[PDB]
């Protein structure tokens, strides 16, 4: 026991101006770069759940028509960070390579509506799990929809998802990397503002942090499982389908 003890004996450090500048670039290049009201739904006779592992054509071409913007704000987000701008331009790729579903799939979470129990795409598009599972992701839409649930009750703010997304882009884990040490710096250097931020917000939930962290190991299995997904997507589907970006972005593995 002693939970309550330790809670409060725990040091809050707020965030030091170094982290707050971070946390402010951060912040604004995540505004800048992802845009309910007027959000139209994506019709219910597309991708209504043989071949136990099909994927719906048509609901694939809804999906693919607008991913090439949500990649395209996801590489801008990257560009508005200077420890990113400032990388090699075959580190930029590595690094977006192996974030880009990651943060897509961040910001499709954050956009979950209890209510109708569905996400937003590109902010606008309105998908249920069924729709967004048949149109080609499978499971990983049962994931992504698991997380969007449990994410609401953190309430995370533009600078949280920012910084989530920051830690997701800065990250060694992909090989051919070059600067690996800048890239490292940068990451502990986001880990550590935004463990700073969430201290500053004070939720009123048990073991946030910790549990935040784990979000990142959710995200990564998304994008872990994604790639396997997309192979199963270049099988099941004409490449006519599949935009020059998308493939860029998720091929080669
Ligand atoms: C079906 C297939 C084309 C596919 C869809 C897919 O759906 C998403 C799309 Cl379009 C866009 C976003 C992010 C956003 O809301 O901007 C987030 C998500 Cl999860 C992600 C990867 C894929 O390979």
């Amino acid at each position: 026991h002693m939970e309550e003890m330790i809670r409060s004996l725990q040091q809050r450090p707020e965030p030091t101006p170094e982290e707050w500048d971070l946390i402010h670039i951060a912040t604004e290049a995540h505004r800048s770069t992802n845009a309910k009201q007027r959000r139209k739904f994506l019709p219910d006779d597309i991708g209504q759940s043989p071949d136990g592992d099909k994927v719906d054509l048509e609901a694939f071409s809804e999906f693919t028509k607008i991913i090439t913007p949500a990649i395209t704000r996801v590489v801008d987000f990257a560009k508005k960070l200077p420890m990113f701008s400032e990388l090699p331009c075959e580190d930029q790729i590595i690094l977006l390579k192996g974030c880009c579903m990651e943060i897509m799939s961040l910001r499709a979470a954050v956009r979950y509506d209890p209510e109708s129990d569905t996400l937003t795409l590109s902010g606008e598009m309105a998908v249920k799990r069924e729709q967004l599972k048949n149109g080609g992701l499978g499971v990983v839409s049962d994931a992504i929809f698991e997380l969007g649930k449990s994410l609401s009750a953190f309430n995370l703010d533009d600078t949280e998802v920012a910084l989530l997304q920051a830690v997701l882009l800065m990250s060694t884990d992909r090989s051919g990397l070059l600067c690996v040490d800048k890239i490292e710096k940068s990451q502990e250097a986001y880990l550590l503002a935004f463990e700073h931020y969430v201290n500053h917000r004070k939720h009123n939930i048990p073991h946030f942090w910790p549990k935040l962290l784990m979000k990142v190991t959710d995200l990564r299995m998304i994008g872990a499982c994604h790639a396997s997904r997309f192979l199963h997507m270049k099988v099941e589907c004409p490449t006519e389908l599949f935009p020059p970006l998308f493939l860029e972005v998720f091929e080669d593995q």
